[PDB]
């Protein structure tokens, strides 16, 4: 398969950012988000198994699904939580695998949501993590979504703690300045992942 680069952090520190920076440098990248979205579109196969387990709470006026309640109610309840990932993963896999097989950039980016299950995404060659510092993050949050820095800090306090995912990567990007400076950063890491992309097999 192609080189793959796994790009994980939260939106909050400008992951969308740096995706699109690397979409600037011809590197096709694949939204493991959006394909979520899109595979549980209004009457699509999976958006039928989900009403069929959760229900017509989980669905709004529009008949499309209510993603800030699915997400509320598996944050809590781990067995709803497997039954989803079980649900959605194996066909979110393909999904990524079938645009990786008509990958025309040198190597390919795959955005993974804030959820990051390393398991399921063997076909990794390097992850990249992004991160910010706090007060931007706050920033960010309260920009997006127009609530109070208190409650920015709530939505930051249920997110997964970084150590982990800071061991688990092979390069942190500290998005600490301006977008000059992230551009040229993402400019560096596009040079180094197409010359490990060249040497290895």
């Amino acid at each position: 398969m192609v080189y793959s680069v796994g790009l994980t952090g939260n939106i909050a520190s400008g992951k969308s950012t740096v995706a699109e920076f690397f979409s600037e440098l011809g590197i096709n990248v694949i939204y493991a988000d959006k394909i979520a979205k899109e595979l549980t579109s209004k009457n699509t196969p999976c958006y039928q198994d989900i009403i069929s387990h959760f229900g017509s709470s989980v669905v709004l006026n529009n008949g499309e699904l209510d993603r800030k309640r699915i997400r509320d109610i598996i944050f809590s309840n781990s067995n709803e939580r497997l039954w989803l990932e079980s649900l959605l993963h194996p066909v979110i896999r393909k999904k990524i695998e079938e645009q990786l097989i008509v990958c025309t950039s040198p190597y390919c980016l795959i955005e993974i949501p804030l959820l990051f299950n390393k398991h399921h995404y063997p076909y990794l060659q390097k992850v990249l993590l992004v991160i910010a510092p706090l007060e931007s993050q706050l920033d960010r949050i309260v920009k997006r979504d127009h609530c109070t820095k208190k409650q920015a800090l709530a939505i930051l306090a249920t997110q997964p703690n970084l150590e982990q995912r800071l061991e688990a990567a092979d390069d942190v990007l500290i998005n600490e300045s301006g977008l000059s400076e992230l551009k040229a950063k993402v400019n560096k890491l596009h040079q180094k992942y197409l010359r490990e992309a060249k040497i290895k097999q």
